[PDB]
């Protein structure tokens, strides 16, 4: 599990919305596993702004923060999860690092802020669904 709180935005993995996310939807994209809502108060969150390759992700099923290297958002084929088919998951960064599905949710973050959040977790390793070109996230 695991959000970003980025000023009244909730930025959540979308298998893993709840029913007051959608109750309360801002933006939600199947191919990019995101789904965004709206909160009372404002967040303490800033997005990067960037085309950084390298930061540090949290691991929830390792209770470790580990520095990695990732390659730029595109369309992974993602092999089957319980929550998506598989398609062309969009918009995914992929690292090398251990993951499990319930670590979906954990910042990825470089020197300029939150990256994204675990989305996938392949052979390849770990996916990160990215947040950086969602410049309205920052704005009204
Ligand atoms: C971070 C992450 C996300 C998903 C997965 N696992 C899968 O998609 C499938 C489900 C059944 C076995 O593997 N692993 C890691
Ligand atoms: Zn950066």
């Amino acid at each position: 599990s695991g959000a970003i709180y980025v000023g009244n935005y909730r930025v959540v993995n979308r298998h893993l919305a709840t029913h007051n996310d959608w109750a309360n939807l801002v933006w939600e994209d199947s191919s990019r596993d995101l789904l965004v809502s709206s909160t009372t108060a404002q967040g303490c969150d800033t997005i990067a702004r960037c085309d950084c390759q390298t930061g540090v992700y949290y691991c929830s099923s390792r209770r470790k923060h580990y520095p990695v290297s990732f390659s730029k958002p595109s369309l992974i084929f993602v092999e089957a999860s319980e929550y998506y088919p598989a398609r062309y998951q969009s918009h995914l960064m992929l690292a090398v690092g251990h993951s499990e599905p319930g670590d979906c949710g954990g910042i990825l973050r470089c020197q300029h802020g939150v990256v994204g959040i675990v989305s996938t977790g392949g052979n390849g390793l770990v996916g990160f669904a990215d947040v950086r070109d969602l410049l309205w996230l920052d704005e009204e």
